[PDB]
């Protein structure tokens, strides 16, 4: 599994509240959560798929 998958999800300096996903590693299912619109980590996708596709595991 990359290893940005279990890192908690990051919403940033940015004042943004737009919605995105992060994989919670815990549950095994894609979370949403706010992110604030810049300086991204890697655990926040546009949608449910792509944390499972991304994160999900082999």
């Amino acid at each position: 599994r990359p290893d940005f998958c279990l890192e908690p999800p990051y919403t940033g300096p940015g004042k943004a509240r737009i919605i995105r996903y992060f994989y919670n590693a815990k549950a095994g299912l894609a979370q949403t959560f706010v992110y604030g619109g810049i300086r991204a980590k890697r655990n926040n996708f546009k949608s449910a798929e792509d944390a499972l596709r991304t994160c999900g595991g082999a």
